[PDB]
C-alpha cells in the first residue's frame, strides 16, 4: 500500500479469526488491541493513559495479518480504547515514513 | 527521507530561530512541540495525558520546516514530554506510510 495521511491511518487487521482495524502507529512502541481471547500464557503489563494505569495482558509470539502481510509479534490485549499497531509490528510488515 | 521505523521516527525540525527533534507520528492528529517562545495571538486548548488535562496554547499559522521541507500549520504548545509532529503537518511535507 501507500496510505496518505489526511485522515488517520486506519487499517483492518486479522489477528486469530478476528479482524478489526486500527491505527498503523510510528508513534507508539506497543501494538495494542482490545480486549479479544486469544490462546496462551501471558504476562500482565501496565500500560499508561489518562488517568493512567491499565493493565493489560502480553502475549508473545501472536501472528497478525496486516493488510495482508503476516508478521509475528508481542501484542498487549487489554482496555484499549483504540486498536494500535505500533513500531513493533510496523518494523515487521516492513513499513517505511517518507516524504 | 525514508525513514524506517527500528527505532522511533524522530527527526530533527526547525521552528522559529528554534531548531529541536520530535516524532513524525501518524498516531496523533496534533502536532504539540514543549514549550517555546511563538510570537502571535494564541488561543488555549485542553491536551490530555496520564492524570490528563494539560493546558497547551494553540498558535495558528506557524511554519515549520520539517528535515527540509516548509509547512504551514497550527502548533499546540505546552507542557509536553516529548515533541510530537501530528498528521496534520504529517500531510503537508507530504509524508505518506508504506509497505
Amino acid at each position: 500500500p501507500q496510505i496518505t495521511l489526511w485522515q488517520r491511518p486506519l487499517v483492518t487487521i486479522r489477528i486469530g479469526g478476528q479482524l478489526k482495524e486500527a491505527l498503523l502507529d510510528t508513534g507508539a512502541d506497543d501494538t495494542v488491541l482490545e480486549e479479544m481471547n486469544l490462546p496462551g500464557k501471558w504476562k500482565p503489563k501496565m500500560i499508561g493513559g489518562i488517568g493512567g494505569f491499565i493493565k493489560v495482558r502480553q502475549y508473545d509470539q501472536i501472528p497478525v495479518e496486516i493488510a495482508g502481510h503476516k508478521a509475528i509479534g508481542t501484542v498487549l490485549v487489554g482496555p484499549t480504547p483504540v486498536n494500535i499497531i505500533g513500531r513493533n509490528l510496523l518494523t515487521q510488515i516492513g513499513a517505511t515514513l517518507n516524504f
